[PDB]
């Protein structure tokens, strides 16, 4: 649960990533596969994917990171209000794609990394602040539907 005031800063912040949603989609991607290589293993389409550079290079990632952003832009945008558009992200991600939630820890955190990468100076502690509590909601949120489908 975010403050009104914490919103504004979250929603401050996204006009950051919507200036841009395909390269910082592009570089959240790429800093969870480097980060974490077993999350590649997930992606059939990008586990071809061995080095950096054929990630960098990959118009099928940076299109990916711009569905995946999208998407989370478009809950971010909820303020919290955002069972219908969480509840089949929750079931896809849970039934299909089989993603522990360990890895959507891995994302949130990859995409503080990365907006500090892009805006050093310009991501305050506030921000930060406010981001991350956003993005803890949308994993206790998924978490939640993953505990009752019973998915580990
Ligand atoms: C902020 C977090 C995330 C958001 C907003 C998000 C959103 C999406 C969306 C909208 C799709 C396409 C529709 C669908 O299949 O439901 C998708 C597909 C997919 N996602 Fe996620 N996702 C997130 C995190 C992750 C993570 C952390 C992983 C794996 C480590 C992952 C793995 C996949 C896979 C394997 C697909 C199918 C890709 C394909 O074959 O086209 N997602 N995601």
């Amino acid at each position: 649960g975010l403050s009104d005031g914490e919103w504004q800063q979250v929603l401050n912040v996204w006009g950051k990533v919507e200036a841009d949603i395909a390269g910082h989609g592009q570089e959240v991607l790429i800093r969870l596969f480097t980060g974490h290589p077993e999350t590649l293993e997930k992606f059939d389409k990008f586990k071809h994917l061995k080095t950096e550079a054929e990630m960098k290079a990959s118009e099928d990632l940076k299109k990916h990171g711009t569905v995946v952003l999208t998407a989370l832009g478009g809950i971010l945008k909820k303020k919290g209000h955002h069972e219908a558009e969480l509840k089949p992200l929750a079931q896809s991600h849970a039934t299909k794609h089989k993603i522990p939630i360990k890895y959507l820890e891995f994302i949130s955190d990859a995409i503080i990394h990365v907006l500090h990468s892009k805006h050093p100076g310009d991501f305050g502690a506030d921000a930060q602040g406010a981001m991350t509590k956003a993005l803890e909601l949308f994993r206790n949120d998924i978490a939640a539907k993953y505990k009752e489908l019973g998915f580990q």
